């Protein structure tokens, strides 16, 4: 088997994971034929590549005819998990003939490349590098055994139809992640999922200089025996798009890391949480003022994309929640954390100042903690008890009360950990001023952005994501275009109830395989035939459902959802992928 | 070097008086004489009277020093003396529930600074450490006189 | 209702705990109709019960007519959980009239007392003085309500059959704990259990001196409406040696202190296990050549009693697994404790020494670790690497080599961390001299021996008897006669597996309720149909094979054993009380 990608060398999108995750199982499926395809990176082969000088073992003249014709590959072995068995293209060893390599691909799926695009350059050569390898193979293999040939993306796939086009005996499969159009399609500022049916993809391609791409792309789904997507909605999209409904879908899988205790996911987030909480003290010095035990963490994480995200909708319902708070009179307060790393400049001198401060009262509460112990201790020796009639020392409430003097503050917590480059044209702060949300005394919901990916060596907040989000109560993610969905799956791993939208890829697969998806934690809603103030008023009941929970039901809904680990795992992927490799061998050749 | 090293001692001494623990440690002295182990030609007999007179004169002066004196001379001996180690062990079991109880103190001083008030200590009472630390006020009590 | 118990100010028995927890259930299911006898002890009226000075609301005129008659009586609150209503009847207040009482209970269930035995006429009083308050009570009550008498230990019982010899109508209820002779039959040397169907017992409890009081006790049994037994084999010995069979057992129930998660008390075994550790480390300073995180601990607790505990039978099923363990070639060591509070002196020197050799190779550690800490500070702030070329400082290595030179030990830990007043009459240290355990390096079994009541000011191990249960893998409790057993059962709620037997009332009643009695941990022998050799052999192959599992086989144990705690509860228990009632109520009158 040959599994064909740009993502080997270079870590550009989530592709990578994947296939070092998936790479274990396909390996002890296949034996010692599992060859994978990959470009060749200057950059990615010092510490990620094994590189091997030996020839393969069961193939010595392929190699030897491939380096003796000009054009330079490099076997070895992928630094990731399993046994692998890759191969390395150089893009510039064979960049002398593009010219006839171009005039003979006229003929063959009629693709013309612009000139200045060189990452599409790179792909043609690649796919005619790829296609060049399987017929040397082929003609070297004394055609004995069958080949399967598969393909995880588009500019990797271009090759494809070559192969198609050489009448080669192999089996072809393409898999794609997500439709390139689609994503421009969303900044267009009219509605797309409501329009599925009506696309005028010609010309949209056309005046967007995207035309190219998608042409081979859908070249490449046509012409391939079987064609595979990630998930359903993405399914849907492709075969409304692409005019190719696709066999079977292949949701990412991802590898879990299991405990020797089923509770101890649980465990990692009580010290977590704590780490959280030592935070929101430093940022709330002077307005503690509300019981922390009662206190709820929401977040939602990403890259930084406003409606794609749903940051806006989870504002509005927090909004709203805190309105429908402040007339049932309950003491519940929620804080939500934005992880949307953004460009900023500096820190925020407030934060560090709420920082230090807490510091300088753990250190004062030190220091008369142990003068405390000193006499305890002599009493205790002496046999008495403390009367409490010494330790006032007319000295220590001196520097308390000063301390306390120091504490007080006027002005309100900021919103932000950072300092914002702009702040006349960032959405989230235009619509936390829009809504009213300032941290104030009375308020029930509070609000901290955090524009900067979470590490241990960052000053404030000392905490990796991982942790970060294990120390969390509840995971927003109303994703309104998202192919598949990694954080919430992440999250769902970890052992945290999510919220999540059938638009997204791993919501839509979830609502297909367990039934009433409510009891397990995973809320989801519905985008695709409600309107936007439906779908908020939806996310607001959800939030306050969750609200209404005791810490007990919390913690059963955090123990039911741990035991979803395994749907996501690749143990229980893998068949999807089988399924597809069977139908494409039964296509290919019975 | 000689501040902090009779801090040493101390500790040591506190451990060897257990439940009798009457005197104010401010006001003590340490003599010691060492060497090797020679009765006469070290003079430990002489230092022997002059310090049963010292007590005898102590106890008509009405004075509160007291003065502890270590004799470092070494001899043929065989394993150690439960008494000491126990009073060792117990002066470090009350160290451990002091510092459980200056935890809790530190947890909830903490707590009260940072929501800004002052501890009134109506509630470093618990009605639970008061418990243990009367346990380990009973187990300190001694009959027997503490060993030489 | 009127619960008549000795047990009611003094802490005797465990007869206390029971009734202290069926007070809330009792006075739940009775509102303000339950009260309570019990005699009133000069020791049990400071910070035992709150006194009523003023008559109770719904009774006034047979207090003032006891009052004025003589005697003295008591009305008050037991400082207890729930709403408790309790009487207290002096001993010493109708103590010139014991002539005339026994002279007219003669012809009253022919019952006579030594007049040596001042507890047996204490009882006696008692009973006279119940039956006198229940005739005026009745006498004065309009002959409305009904009234139930329920009586649970055989001294408070006497009085019982005084009221079935009055007509009073009321329910009779008579509940034993244990026979009183068959304590004594188990230390004959003769067989008992095997011996069931014949005894003579007129005789046995003649020249035992015990005659007059299983007198009194099968008059109460025969003479009760209803008789009830604490467990199933209890009954049997009671049908067998009373010649009654109990209409229904009644075993007894625990309150249980439940917890916000269900996985606490996991985390309690974890900490708890560490506080082991640090002792056993201590303890074999100088031969510590095996791996601490494959140790298993197991222990056995209770009153000091060699056959009834089942201390022996543990001994040599352990020697047997430490011959087998040497011919397997397995690295897994076990530790088994033996709570078994004797009469000792002082502590032992070797322990101490071990526990301050550790002690001080920490300290030497500490040190250690804050100079490297120090000189690790001063290379990141300068902005290097730690090459360790520094870290020797030749100095450190000196301290850390007489450190080492000082651990060095060549005699053999000893077995017990006290000193035992007698040595030639001990049946632990000459049983552990017979099957050779001392604790050699070569074995794969640890004996330590801890003859004292576990407290948190112990010197050496500073954790009381709860946490040192929930601290240890696996209790073993091979009882032989025991009537129902409270040390599994505390064991069991606190969520660890235990190991016990049919003849146990906790065993027997835990074999007829569930079915397989193994998947839950509940590992249950039998000594009833099996000789001792059978017994000792079945007991090393539950001991090999709970040896066998792994971490998470273990954890999945104890998590299923821990949902067992509500069997055990009063919520439970109290239906076969309800059940006794209902029948006494019946056959009393319809
Ligand atoms: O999840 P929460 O509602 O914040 O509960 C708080 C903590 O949760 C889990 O970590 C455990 O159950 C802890 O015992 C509990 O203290
Ligand atoms: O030498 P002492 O009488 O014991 O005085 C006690 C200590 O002596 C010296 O170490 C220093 O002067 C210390 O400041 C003092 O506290
Ligand atoms: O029960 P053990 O076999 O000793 O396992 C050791 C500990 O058990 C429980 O306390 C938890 O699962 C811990 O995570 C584990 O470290």
């Amino acid at each position: 088997l040959f599994e064909v990608a740009w993502e080997v060398a270079n870590k550009v999108g989530g592709i990578y994971t994947v296939l070092q995750t998936k790479a274990k199982v396909t390996g002890d499926e296949w034996g010692d034929n599992y060859f994978l395809v990959g470009p060749y990176t200057e950059q990615g082969v010092r510490t990620q590549v094994e590189l091997l000088e030996a020839p393969t073992p069961a193939l010595k003249r392929t190699l030897d005819s491939m380096n003796s014709k000009g054009c330079k590959v490099y076997f070895g072995r992928w630094l990731i998990e399993g046994g692998p068995l890759v191969v390395l293209l150089d893009v510039g060893a064979s960049a002398w003939a593009l010219e006839r390599w171009k005039g003979e691909l006229w003929d063959t799926c009629n693709i013309g490349v612009p000139w200045y695009d060189r990452e599409a350059n790179d792909a043609v050569l690649f796919g005619f590098l790829t296609t060049w390898f399987l017929g040397e193979f082929l003609a070297q293999s004394e055609e004995k055994p069958h080949v399967v040939a598969h393909f995880h993306e588009w500019l990797a796939g271009v090759g494809l139809c070559l192969c198609r086009a050489r009448r080669l005996p192999v089996a072809t499969i393409f898999t794609t992640h997500a439709t390139l159009l689609g994503r421009y399609l969303c900044a267009g500022a009219v509605d797309f999922y409501n329009n599925l049916e009506n696309f005028n993809v010609d010309k949209e391609a056309g005046e967007r200089q995207i035309y190219h791409r998608y042409c081979m792309e859908r070249a490449a789904a046509h012409c391939a025996h079987v064609f595979t997507t990630v998930s359903q909605i993405t399914a849907i999209e492709a075969q409304h798009l692409l005019k190719r409904k696709p066999d079977i879908v292949t949701p990412n899988g991802l590898n879990v890391k299991k405990f020797s205790a089923m509770h101890e996911f649980q465990n990692l987030h009580a010290q977590s949480k704590a780490r959280i909480q030592e935070f929101v003290r430093g940022h709330f010095y002077g307005h503690l003022d509300f019981n922390l035990d009662k206190t709820l963490y929401f977040f939602i994480a990403g890259r930084y994309e406003f409606s794609n995200k749903g940051a806006d909708v989870f504002l509005e319902a927090l909004a709203r929640l805190n309105y429908l708070l402040r007339v049932n009179g309950s003491e519940q307060t929620v804080v939500a954390f934005f992880i949307m790393p953004a460009r900023t400049n500096n820190f925020n001198v407030e934060t560090l100042k709420g920082q230090a401060v807490r510091k300088q009262l753990w250190d004062t509460a030190n220091t008369v903690k142990e003068k405390f112990g000193r006499k305890l201790y002599e009493s205790l020796l002496v046999g008495s008890l403390p009367d409490m009639n010494k330790m006032l020392d007319k000295e220590d409430f001196t520097m308390m009360k000063r301390a306390i003097f120091a504490t007080q503050r006027q002005s309100f917590p900021p919103v932000c950990t950072h300092n914002m480059l702009d702040d006349s044209s960032d959405p989230i702060l235009t619509t936390i001023r829009r809504i009213g949300l300032f941290n104030s005394s009375a308020d029930r919901v509070k609000v901290i952005f955090h524009p900067e990916f979470l590490s241990s060596t960052s000053p404030l907040l000392p905490v990796d994501y991982e942790e970060f989000v294990r120390g969390c109560h509840l995971g927003v993610f109303p994703s309104y275009y998202e192919p598949w969905g990694y954080t919430p799956a992440e999250c769902t791993v970890m052992g945290i109830p999510s919220i999540s939208t059938n638009l997204s890829g791993f919501g839509c697969f979830m609502e297909e395989h367990i039934a009433d998806p409510s009891a397990y934690g995973i809320y989801i809603l519905d985008r695709r035939f409600r309107s936007l103030d439906d779908s908020c008023s939806q996310l607001t009941s959800f939030l306050y459902s969750f609200c209404q929970q005791s810490r007990r039901q919390r913690i059963i809904q955090r123990n039911r959802t741990e035991r979803l680990s395994d749907l996501l795992d690749w143990k229980y992927l893998g068949r999807y992928y089988m399924s597809a490799r069977h139908m494409a061998l039964s296509k290919a050749f019975p």
